[PDB]
């Protein structure tokens, strides 16, 4: 039975929450902060200088120097510090050797660019209240610092958008020391769970009000159990009542519609209206709450007399570490998340093969139970990509162990499923068993690389092994160590199709506070838990991906890891998924908005248990599930210990017709999915976008997160999630012509509008937008290794204008080759009657070994929806490629009750990877 702070048992939580209740109570609050004019100074893209923070009647003040930067992206940032901490001027408690100064190495492991300064950007007006600064393209962007008290001001087109410090919330824990007097209760020793925490440094949290000003709706800071757009936190009707938490923690059989903290957190959040956006991202890697209020300006914002227009007003707060925030001013949400993944890193090339289907449960209890699964799904013509062993398979919970009672050959049982080019997936988490005869633990204590207690003594504590010290993967001498234990000849049973799942990274300790470690543990820096809690599992996740990119000598590949707790960056890693959900409707709902949120803040290579991980769903869910399951970007199915078997074969007709048609459905769009992970590369685009994205334009769009389309391809799909629900009503975002996917009905043209549609157990609501080009695999395999060198099937749907674009990238899966440029990437054009394919990026035509094999690969099949009236009859089309120009034949089919007009052209016979042009009618 599980314990969670409250805010109000979060000792920090309980102060700013306070001193947010005083704030607004008080008259004329004035925050007793000041930028101390004369030691202002603007240099080359950066205003520096020192707020004075009054903190008693006796108007006795400390120093907390200020940094705002402006970069080039236009982008701005700012950081308060605590001079008194950055001197090294104050003395810990019960002889710590915790580090003094505010946590300040969160930058080092999540900042990977776009932190160049802006020599463009110039002071506009100044005076000893306040000054203007301009920056950003062709300087639109401004803002406006007041000295007294403290604020900033960011504005553009003539309007603020977001202010820090409105509220007068601003919040830095100055150092003081333990002293009788001549409500300090939650400043020292706090006890919770089981532990106490010693807080050595007493109270150094940091906080600030953030406001989105004329912003009603505001997403982001995942990851939780709901919606997409954030609820208010401070009471009323369908609001929550506590802050949204981030505090990395296992939480087992976690509820609905909570603002809980879960596994991973990113704190980055944006708010949007009808076409203007805006964001922040609160760079702190300790916990964080975040209040969120929405009225009026008044101070009342239920009072008349006043303008109705709606703000949305946050508070942020840490426990400790820098205050340190990006601003991102936009003016599009895909501006604001290419600017953010900048910063932080864009998704990872994946291997192709971590976008097929994954099949795992707790456990598989053999070898022989593996191979056997291998071919049931073969013989019930079910594909699949990947086998997952959980944790039953090692050595009594050794880490780089197999129970040699059960998986007897390893070996062997990797290289039947190398024979479909199938991969196995095994775990592998941070808890290291403290026993005898086990070199990895030797090793980790004798080298000095596990986490520590406030003492300076090895952290102990339990989990699936029982007692356990834990590796500390922010030295980089554990990372280091770590690698050395994952080469092929050195994990033994291992192979090259053989790859990682890390979990209990939070990292999750059985009988610790809430699941983790105390807060007073010391990691390599000498930092104290508290410092860095957010950051653990993506230590860890990156030391596992580093130890995959080679494991044996030439090697140089593509890590696959999944990762259950992550932190703003973890998107260069890896993938995740959302924990231990639980197999009922109401969790299948949920997990859309919470993937939709995952790849709106950055990290959109994500997904959620199929079948869900607690429990025995009913065979509709399931199949619903495998429906919403083939649009995760990671999708896998997992279950519970204690649930029965539910390999999909299992399920039952007509259940396993309907679930075949499902991944049959996945398979085909691979080749789509691939093309959107890649621009998800380049830029940070997510992979399935929501409404407010795709359509800034359209008010009624902010708060959807139940549809979304699909990478580049215009699919919009609306999974069923509703127990006997036969049908479903789809928002239709906008004028152009929405098509179903396998009728070509028409569903919408000409109008925005809710629309309709028939959606029984065996149906998939899928709509095709008119406007684009996208590309399938038609012919099945068992997996997508399979599918390698099969030809594509382009998709052109039309609307009024008879004009589209698509594209397709494609390269080997697998080698860092498409940094020098070993790839194809296609952009096609629908325009007069006619499709192109040239390269996505201009390239003029050095051939490797795949690209060789790429020669034989050709597009053989193009279908054209909402195809023109003035084809009728017709009977070829004219293809040119490569100097070469042939007739192929054609088929129109007259629309036919609501089903549009389509053509189909087979025997194509062009290269993917050459230049071609295909004139119609
Ligand atoms: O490795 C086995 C599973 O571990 C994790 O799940 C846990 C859950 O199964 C339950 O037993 O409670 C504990 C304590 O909260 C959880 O950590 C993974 O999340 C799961 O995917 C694995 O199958």
């Amino acid at each position: 039975e599980h314990d969670w702070k409250k805010c109000d048992q979060s000792g920090f939580c309980r102060r700013n929450r306070a001193y947010a209740d005083h704030a607004l109570s008080a008259i004329s609050w004035e925050s007793p902060y000041k930028i101390a004019p004369e030691t202002g100074s603007f240099k080359d893209g950066q205003y520096q200088a020192i707020i004075l923070k009054t903190i008693n009647d006796h108007g006795e003040t400390v120093r907390l120097p200020l940094t705002v930067s402006f970069l080039e992206s236009g982008t701005a940032r700012v950081t308060i510090d605590e001079e008194k901490r950055q001197k090294g001027e104050i003395e810990l408690r019960h002889d710590s050797k915790a580090r003094k100064e505010r946590y300040n190495e969160a930058e080092q492991w999540v900042i990977v660019g776009g932190m160049t300064l802006d020599k463009g950007a110039k002071v506009d007006y100044e005076d000893k209240t306040q000054m203007t600064v301009k920056y950003g393209p062709s300087s639109k962007f401004e803002a406006t610092i007041k000295f007294a008290p403290f604020s900033i001001d960011f504005k553009r087109d003539g309007a603020s958008h977001i202010k820090f410090n409105d509220q007068g919330l601003l919040n830095i824990e100055h150092w003081r020391p333990k002293i009788d007097p001549p409500d300090d209760s939650t400043w020292w020793e706090e006890s919770f769970g089981g532990n106490t925490d010693s807080k050595p440094r007493g109270p150094e949290s940091v906080g600030l009000d953030i406001s989105f000003v004329g912003y009603e709706h505001v997403f982001g800071i995942p990851s939780h159990a709901s919606p997409l757009s954030l609820k208010q936190t401070r009471g009323g009707e369908g609001n929550y009542n506590e802050p949204y938490r981030m505090y990395n923690a296992d939480v087992f059989e976690y509820i609905l519609d909570s603002p809980m903290t879960l596994y991973g957190s990113i704190p980055f959040m944006q708010a949007h209206r009808k076409d203007s956006s805006v964001g922040i991202f609160w760079l702190n890697a300790a916990e964080t709450w975040v209040d969120i209020t929405k009225g009026k300006d008044s101070k009342n914002p239920l009072a008349l007399g006043v303008k109705s227009k709606i703000t949305t007003r946050t508070h942020w707060f840490s426990e400790s570490g820098l205050l340190d925030v990006f601003v991102f001013l936009g003016p599009t949400p895909k501006d604001i998340i290419s600017k953010y993944a900048e910063l932080t890193g864009t998704t990872a090339m994946p291997q192709e093969f971590s976008l097929g289907y994954h099949q795992c449960r707790w456990n598989y209890v053999s070898d022989e139970d593996v191979k056997d699964v291998d071919r049931k799904m073969d013989k019930f013509n079910m594909p699949y990509d990947v086998i997952w062993l959980d944790i039953e398979y090692t050595d009594e919970k050794k880490y780089f162990t197999w129970d040699k009672h059960s998986f007897k050959d390893p070996i062997g049982m990797g290289k039947q499923l190398e024979a479909h080019g199938r991969k196995l997936v095994t775990i592998i988490d941070p808890h290291i068993k403290n026993t005898n005869n086990y070199p990895v633990v030797d090793e980790l204590k004798s080298k000095d690389l596990a986490v520590k207690t406030k003492d300076g003594s090895i952290f102990e504590g339990w989990c699936w092994p029982g007692s356990s010290h834990w590796i500390d993967a922010f030295n980089p001498a554990a990372r280091e160590w770590w690698k050395g234990l994952f080469k092929y000849d050195k994990f033994k049973g291992t192979m090259e199709n053989t790859f990682i799942w890390n979990a209990m990274n939070e990292p999750s300790v059985f009988n610790g506070p809430e699941v983790t470690m105390p807060k007073d543990n010391l990691h390599h820096g000498n930092w104290e838990h508290r410092d860095v809690h957010n950051l653990n599992g993506m230590t860890f996740q990156n030391a596992t991906y580093h130890a995959l990119l080679s494991r044996k000598p030439g090697e140089h590949r593509r890590p696959f890891v999944l990762t259950r707790a992550f932190f703003a960056g973890s998107q260069r890693l890896g993938a995740m998924w959302t924990g231990d959900n639980t197999a009922d409707w109401g969790y299948l709902k949920a997990s859309i908005p919470m993937v939709l949120s995952q790849g709106i803040a950055g990290f959109p290579f994500a997904g959620a248990d199929v079948g869900g991980f607690f429990g025995n769903p009913d065979k509709d869910l399931l199949t619903r599930w495998y429906q919403t399951g083939i649009f995760y970007p990671f999708f896998r199915a997992h279950a519970h210990i204690d649930a029965r078997r539910r390999e999909p074969y299992l399920t039952g007709e007509p259940y396993n017709t309907i679930i075949a048609a499902a991944l049959r459905l996945r398979y085909s769009l691979l080749p789509s999915w691939y093309t959107a992970f890649r621009h998800a590369h380049l830029d940070g685009t997510p992979i399935i976008k929501p409404m407010f994205y795709t359509h800034p334009s359209e008010e009624a769009g902010l708060p959807i997160d139940d549809q979304f389309f699909i990478g580049n391809t215009g699919l919009l799909a609306k999974p069923v999630t509703d127990k006997d629900r036969t049908s479903v009503d789809i928002w239709i975002p906008d004028s152009e012509v929405y098509y179903d996917y396998f009728t070509y009905d028409i569903i919408s043209a000409a109008k925005s509008k809710t629309a309709t549609l028939d959606a029984p157990l065996e149906k998939i609501p899928l709509l095709m937008r008119g406007g684009h080009v996208f590309a399938r695999r038609d012919i099945p395999r068992r997996s997508s290794a399979l599918m390698k060198w099969d030809p594509y099937t382009l998709v052109v749907v039309l609307g009024n204008d008879r004009k589209a674009e698509g594209d397709l990238y494609v390269d080997d899966g697998d080698s860092f080759d498409y940094e020098k440029g070993q790839y194809i990437h296609r952009r096609f054009i629908f325009d007069a009657n006619t499709l192109t394919s040239a390269d996505y990026e201009g390239r003029d035509d050095k051939e490797g070994e795949w690209l060789k094999k790429m020669r034989t690969v050709n597009v053989e099949k193009i279908i054209v929806v909402g195809a023109p009236a003035a084809w009728k009859g017709k009977k070829t089309v004219t293809v040119e490629s490569e100097g070469k120009t042939w007739a192929a034949a054609i088929e129109y089919n007259p629309a036919e009750k609501s089903r549009a007009a389509f053509a189909v052209v087979k025997k194509v016979g062009v290269r993917v990877g050459a230049d071609f042009k295909i004139v119609f009618g």
